[PDB]
């Protein structure tokens, strides 16, 4: 059954008011058992967020789909509270899919 099989099914991240635009959160990685090509994507329709980041719901993140790397698209303020939870797929060259979850804290800053 050749299909991307993601390294954790969990990945998790914490972001503050301290971080800047840029910043490497995570880094997803999926392996394939015939070397074929993993493509790496939010899944935009499992995207569930705290009320206070709804205006960042769609921005919050860049996931580089050839890497799996995840990084800080916006500048977190003192009124972003709560989590982002998401869905991530791994596709390869066949169209065969694997999924994994994505858990973004904002960690309490002073
Ligand atoms: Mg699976």
């Amino acid at each position: 059954d050749p299909r991307p099989v993601f390294v954790r099914e969990l990945y998790t991240a914490g972001i503050s008011t301290a971080d800047s635009i840029g910043r490497e959160l995570l880094r997803l990685h999926a392996t394939q058992s015939e070397g074929s090509a993993i493509t790496y994507a939010i899944d935009w329709d499992t995207m569930v967020v705290d009320p206070s980041l709804e205006a960042v719901r769609q921005s919050a993140f860049v996931l580089n789909a050839q890497t799996g790397v995840l990084t800080l698209n916006i500048q977190p303020t003192a009124t972003m509270h709560g989590l982002f939870k998401f869905e991530v797929t791994a596709t390869d060259t066949a169209g065969a899919q694997d999924r994994t979850d994505v858990t973004v804290y904002v960690v309490s800053s002073q």
